């Protein structure tokens, strides 16, 4: 198998969600944070031709940048990974799968309670601002008939009453009410545009970021409220 | 009000002098070190439309560098700062004036004892060499008919007797003799060319670096000598 | 004396071998690591017109990068170093040879047992991979009529049995058997192409990397083997 630049760029991102990964034969990759707050999946143009668990994904990816593009990666004789360059060979350890937390088989996302979208420059601003504003939690709600994302510094407003940052995502044509709360540390989507699919039922809730390359599903905090 | 890239760059330089600042409506900014050793002022092209004190100038400038150019900065509903964009909004705390040391009035430099200049490439060399040679104090004096700047490491040489770096500005046309001493920690001018105005009356003295947008006034140290 | 950019670049690389150096009148420089494991030398195109020991080479070279290349480096009135250009003078300390471990004399590298080469690209990858794979020791040997370098992780594999990296240098037109072991920490040659000269007698052994700018000599580890 071979890994194009796009595929390694995706893997580098999944590497920020979970340092390790479980690759399975086919053109689909997926991962989740050790604590299950964030999950991500993607169909890739490259094809994986064997099942292997890589404990240090970013390390593996770095080692692939030292080889040619047409490098041929395969399963080493002893069970590891073999990267064959024009005149050189690199062997990378394959880990026992028990040392890598991986997600269960993919299940279709439910039908959305609410739908909207976020543009690359806005996701970028949201993420960049959280650092300087000490924003560690955001809430997607409705104000004056438009979906908006408010940012708070929970450590010192617990009730999320003092909005420090506010972003308008467009108009809401629904009729329901909600204030879905997300933990900023879970927003690991790679930069780019995203369709935002909000889902809630009772005390269950999740936000899906459907992008052009991958999909990210993040959990809503217990404190979330709605009338769906 | 809208602040341009040129104005925020100056405010960023002023933040190295004092971490907080007091803005007054108009097109003039000035600040002073909390210990009162260095002063700075600048005329700006943008206009400030409301009076406001900012405790953490740097943090503020980091937040402005995240919103568009059109970003309008205004007096918030609850008396703080509002940074409005077309689709986003960021709030920032406005401090009580009393909690921010600031100059009460501009420092005029009506008279000079000596006038010289320092070119941008030479000021840059001075600063860099200083870091490399632990130079923490400089001395402006006359040497064989030339105005020069000598650099020393005060801790390893209390008599300011071992010059580690020497820079010639030009020849002196005066008739006086002097040795103006400056603590490098007070050389906060941003890069550029400067007219240098030196003044000393008895146990008094100060140096003014006149730039083509901001000026700096730093006090000479007590062990300075002169025949003025 | 005036040091051109190519001499300072070489001097900067020797500094990674031994933080200090002993310069001597002539057109030749050399140095050896404090623990005596690696030796380096080179012919330079500038003339060093006087003996001087430099305790902090990197610092010195940094200083030299703040003045014009036309800078005159001379023996200070009091034994130290004086660097001077158009309008500025910098003084750098000369060290007592006692505080600097320098080589004694270029002992002629013996006839070689075997000879090969390593292209710049290969060398770079060897170093880059060694870091990513934590390869602390390499082995130069013959495999299928070819000279090859195998990298191991000696702390995690004492017997040097599991190759983690392998590079092909070229075919061995000779007919001897050898397994020359080198400690990665001694591979300090600056980047470029090199002629590899390997030599061994009994329990004696060393490798000389012959480059166009400079030459590096590194000893072989005790565990090396050969029938030369």
């Amino acid at each position: 198998m071979k890994l194009s630049k796009d595929t390694t760029a995706l893997l580098k991102n999944f590497a920020t969600i979970n340092s390790g990964i479980m690759l399975k034969s086919g053109q689909f990759i997926m991962t989740r944070a050790v604590n299950g707050t964030t999950y991500a999946e993607a169909n890739i143009s490259d094809v994986i031709d064997f099942d292997v668990a890589i404990y240090d994904l970013n390390g593996f990816l770095g080692i692939l940048s030292l080889v040619n593009d047409d490098a041929e990666i395969s399963q080493s004789e002893d069970g590891n990974i073999k990267i064959a360059d024009a005149r050189s060979t690199i062997f990378w350890p394959a880990a026992d799968p028990s040392t890598v937390v991986a997600p269960n088989k993919p299940i279709p996302f439910p039908v959305a309670s609410a739908v909207t979208e976020i543009k690359a420059e806005d996701l970028q601003q949201l993420l960049r601002v959280s650092r300087g504003l000490q924003i560690d939690t955001i809430a997607i709600t409705v104000k004056e008939g438009k979906i908006v994302i408010n940012g708070f510094n929970k450590v010192e407003d617990s009730a999320l009453t003092r909005v420090k940052y506010s972003l308008t995502l467009g108009d809401y044509d629904g009729e329901n009410t909600f204030n879905f709360i997300i933990n900023m540390a879970n927003m690991k989507m790679q930069p780019g545009n995203y369709k935002l699919l909000l889902w809630a039922k009772g005390k269950q809730g999740a936000a899906k970021f459907e992008g052009e390359h991958a999909n990210y599903v993040v959990a809503l905090e217990a404190d979330s409220t709605h009338d769906f």
